[PDB]
């Protein structure tokens, strides 16, 4: 295990939920050898929230995969995730960076990679809810990993979806129709939200073509709070759907609107997505 003492604060990497994660150095031997790990904490311990982070902190024990954050351990007084520091940070920002220095061919790989890691996790009907660029983290250049499994959910042993509902504010713009009418969290969904991780790879995160920033203006930025998640399911069923990104070849933008289709079977396996995506990275290569 980590001993408390011995874990020495470098930084806060993120706050957010009823959670923060730091950057700090384990050196239990005080000569500064220690390795830099990433430590994940709650803001606010509630009773509710500790459970989900113990249920969280095994689920993420359960996992050991290239493209998913390598658990490293656990620190009593206080519950906390100990896990391994990935240096280049969010592919969201990294991608920010070097958007002059990463083209389409790599933008591929980055995708077949969070493929692969989404796969493993159906393969253990674990549901993720939550992938986003935000929450997918740069080992190097050419690897990334999920790196925060937070809202994570076990589908119960006989059934194919998870309903919950939580309170506060959810990441709309990323959820499956079923999801905001039903509360319904499967596979399927994570499907849905993982062609949203693609048209934001291809967006190279342009500030005006979030999907926040594109539904809002498709919605009309008149609206009020509780009024939005309305007007989005209306738009939804309507089958509007983000336009396709600047430089975005058609068959790219196929991959994300078959990801996004109203019907919940009819969205592709994380698989055949895999296979679809390095199919279309050989034929580049070539
Ligand atoms: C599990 C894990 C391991 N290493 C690193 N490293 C890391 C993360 C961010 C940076 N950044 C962000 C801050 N910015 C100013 C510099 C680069 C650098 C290294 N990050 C990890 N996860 C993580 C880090 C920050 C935010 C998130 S998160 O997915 O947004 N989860 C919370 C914060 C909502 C709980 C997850």
């Amino acid at each position: 295990q980590f001993e408390e003492r011995h874990l020495k604060f470098l930084q806060q990497l993120g706050k957010g939920n009823f959670g923060s994660v730091e950057m700090c150095r384990y050196d239990p031997l005080q000569d500064n050898t220690g390795e830099v790990v990433a430590v994940k904490k709650l803001q606010h311990s509630t009773e509710e929230h500790l459970r989900d982070f113990e249920r969280e902190i095994e689920i993420l024990k359960s996992l050991q995969h290239d493209n998913i954050v390598k658990y490293k351990g656990v620190c009593y007084s206080n519950l906390k995730l100990i896990m391994e520091y990935l240096p280049y940070g969010s592919l969201r920002d990294y991608l920010q960076k070097h958007k002059e220095r990463i083209d389409h061919i790599k933008l591929l790989q980055y995708t077949s990679q969070i493929c692969k890691g989404m796969e493993y996790l159906g393969t253990k009907r674990y549901i993720h809810r939550d992938l986003a660029t935000r929450n997918i983290l740069v080992e190097n250049e050419n690897r990334v990993k999920i790196g925060d499994f937070g809202l994570t959910k076990v589908l119960p042993q006989d059934k194919e979806y998870y309903k919950v509902k939580e309170p506060g504010e959810s990441p709309i713009f990323w959820y499956a129709p079923e999801s905001l009418t039903e509360s319904k969290f499967s596979v399927a969904s994570d499907v849905w939200s993982f062609g949203v991780v693609l048209y934001e790879l291809f967006t190279y995160i342009e500030k005006s073509k979030s999907p926040p920033a594109e539904f809002m203006r498709m919605i009309g930025n008149d609206k009020q709070g509780q009024m939005i998640v309305f007007h989005l399911i209306e738009l939804l069923k309507n089958n509007g759907r983000l336009p396709r990104p600047d430089g975005c070849p058609d068959e790219i933008y196929m991959i994300m609107t078959e990801c996004w289709n109203n019907n919940v079977n009819q969205r592709p396996s994380f698989r055949d997505l895999a296979l679809r995506v390095d199919q279309i990275r050989d034929n580049m290569a070539g």
